[PDB]
């Protein structure tokens, strides 16, 4: 795969906030810390409210290629 | 060998194609580059915001797996 | 591909009239053009109403294997 | 393929109705005529009904075996 | 740690006849004992139970499983392998 | 696998609490206890009601990947 490498590679280094869609429809969002040939590491570092404050929650999640449809970066970008 | 080519034919002929997923979401836009197990799919968005239109590029890398047909604008000859 | 390449070459070369049912359903018509180890050319002549007039358009749909469940011929077919 | 492909040649020459249930859900009944490492030819001889005749189609669809989750056999079979 | 699980797991499922629930992507549950398995299908054998003019009639059900289509398969109790 | 290897065996040193997402939508929660090129063994220790006292029921089930979404692990996890 000689364009996958590329652009997850510029997504990641550039740190480029990105919707990963799965086929399941389940929308994930964050940026690609890591990946390989089988899988992206994703962490999102969404706000919540906690007992009536705002806390800020870094949850990274492997996520399988196979069950990924889709990644719609948040800008776009190129390649070396 | 029969993939490459249409794919290749609609890339640099750039007509615009519509590509259904497995489950049933229809994206639409130019075929920008694709790879062995991605296409990368060029579309110019349009947006309302303060009344008038404004549109961007947006750029998404599809998973050959998680399509179940392309159907292009126009039909294509192969090369 | 002992069976699979020859009862689609038979499918091509004799322009039998396929349904193709995907995975999720979605049932496809039209002859084999072409086909490789991934993907079947399917096109179909349709029958479409604009402005009080019977037009017919041909379109081609590049469709991948992997979201095709079965492919039924409009008549039984033979091979080598 | 030490156990797939003895089992489904023992079906076609014992000529044995099967059931092949797809990952969507639906049922195909019939008899395995054929298959190769990735497809599978289901005959069905079914009856149906047009217009108050009864008409009995014999119908071979080609069956990709990334469809079936599961095929069950009518008889209990056995090979080497 | 590559394919080194799927057999042994499955194998002594198989070998110590211990029953299993085999999980569809689908969401079938599938129940049954391992009779074998190659790289791509595991055969499940069951006894199936009907009723035929009001008396119970016993049958064995064989089924060839793809993988593919397999989620996840949790025996009835637990085992360990080599 | 030079991430996806890494990422599991460390979850599995570590026994960090994982939940797995299945692409049918499927939470699975549990540990890594192994894992193999295709399947993670998930270990899952929960209280089950039995005659009216609590009894921890310890359950372990061989997991597909190629039915795995996302992997969730309970805390963060850094790698080599």
């Amino acid at each position: 795969h000689s364009l996958q490498d590329p652009y997850l590679n510029t997504l990641r280094k550039e740190r480029v906030p990105v919707s990963i869609y799965l086929v399941n429809g389940i929308k994930l969002q964050g940026q690609i810390e890591s990946f390989d040939q089988f899988v992206i590491l994703l962490k999102n570092t969404a706000e919540e409210i906690q007992n009536g404050e705002v806390v800020r929650k870094v949850v990274s999640q492997m996520v399988y290629k196979h069950a990924i449809s889709t990644v719609v970066p948040s800008r776009p970008v190129r390649l070396p």
